[PDB]
């Protein structure tokens, strides 16, 4: 089944009814005016960007440096031969101009936590971009500026069927690829039940502490990711 969708649901109606009990929702109404929504092409994020060097995961991933502009070319535009991700990187505290264009949104301070702990990741990458299915320590609010996302959210409770790495350093990671399951090593996968969207320009989605996701571009993407406790 999928993700619900409320516009600009009152701070109390989303602590109740999603925050508290941890379920996955869409906000919408909320992120749709921000700034990022018309201003962030290509043209502007190269204007604004391009010349600062950022760090790069490259498809088994690989991590580089590069600039910029060095990724749209190599990544984007040029027919990449390889799948390049500015993945989960801090790209408005190195680029301050570019925090003008967002905010963090106000269901944040419901959270027990400090506004100045919010951890704010950029996620700007091709079409084709896949995580594993994971799970993160603190709520997050998953901002889509540019493209569409596909996402998958299973509950902390199907943990089980979702077959954890046994290593510490990959606990939080599942060892099933959610788009073409080995059921004859993970069977319990098949049954567990899940949501899933398709995420949209101006579309927030809440995914609650520890909800196991899992995300895959469809579209040239830009997306912010506001991590709060
Ligand atoms: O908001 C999040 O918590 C979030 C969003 C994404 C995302 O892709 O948008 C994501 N993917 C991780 C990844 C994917 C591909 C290569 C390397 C890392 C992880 N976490
Ligand atoms: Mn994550």
């Amino acid at each position: 089944s999928t993700v619900p969708r409320l516009h600009r649901p009152s701070l109390q109606h989303f602590r109740e009814q999603f925050l508290v009990p941890g379920r996955p929702v869409i906000l919408k109404g909320v992120a749709d005016h921000w700034p990022c929504m018309q201003k962030w092409s290509l043209e502007y994020i190269q204007e604004i960007a391009g010349c600062r060097t950022v760090p790069v995961e490259v498809g088994e991933w690989s991590q580089t440096l590069m600039t910029v502009n060095e990724f749209i070319s190599k990544y984007i535009v040029n027919e990449p031969r390889d799948v390049g991700y500015l993945a989960q990187h801090q790209l408005f505290d190195q680029i301050p101009e570019l925090k003008q264009d967002i905010s963090i949104p106000d269901y944040c301070s419901l959270g027990d936590g400090e506004e100045e702990e919010i951890t704010i990741n950029a996620w700007f990458g091709p079409q084709g971009t896949i995580s594993p299915l994971h799970q993160d320590p603190q709520q997050n609010f998953l901002v889509q500026v540019m493209g569409r996302k596909y996402i998958r959210l299973y509950s902390p409770q199907e943990s089980g069927a979702l077959y954890p790495h046994d290593t510490h350093l990959l606990h939080n990671t599942s060892q099933v690829d959610v788009e073409n399951p080995d059921l004859e090593k993970f069977p319990k996968f098949a049954k567990a039940p899940f949501l899933s969207c398709i995420l949209s320009p101006g579309e927030i989605l809440f995914i609650p502490v520890k909800y196991w996701h899992y995300v895959r571009a469809l579209d040239l993407s830009f997306s912010v990711s506001f991590w709060w406790s």
